[PDB]
């Protein structure tokens, strides 16, 4: 499903996002927007490598889902990557969750550096009553 700005907003917000590890909720829907478009279904296969972006916040699979077919790859979500494509954010949340634990944080994304590091982000929560 493809989330309106606002109402993803709201979502995250409940589940707990905004401020998760110092990370304001401004900065999960700049990723989101630029990651994928607010877009659950999205998949994003690097030829390069052999991996698979998934989801709303395109999570690959080399280290945080399985797929299965990703050469050398762990599982640090304890999650299938089928899960990081439903409606319901709930599990791509979680996951999320375990890759900012990490000390990158928010940088582990490049699309975020790029995109919403030193910018006014502002603009991705106004309006939305959060
Ligand atoms: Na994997």
């Amino acid at each position: 499903k493809v989330f309106e700005r606002c109402e993803l907003a709201r979502t995250l917000k409940r589940l707990g996002m905004d401020g998760y590890r110092g990370i304001s909720l401004a900065n999960w829907m700049c990723l989101a927007k630029w990651e994928s478009g607010y877009n659950t279904r999205a998949t994003n296969y690097n030829a390069g490598d052999r991996s698979t972006d998934y989801g709303i916040f395109q999570i690959n699979s080399r280290y945080w889902c399985n797929d299965g077919k990703t050469p050398g790859a762990v599982n640090a979500c304890h999650l299938s990557c089928s899960a990081l494509l439903q409606d319901n954010v709930a599990d791509a949340v979680a996951c999320a969750k375990r890759v900012v634990r990490d000390p990158q944080g928010i940088r582990a994304w490049v699309a975020w550096r790029n995109r919403c590091q030193n910018r006014d982000v502002r603009q991705y929560v106004q309006g939305c009553g959060v």
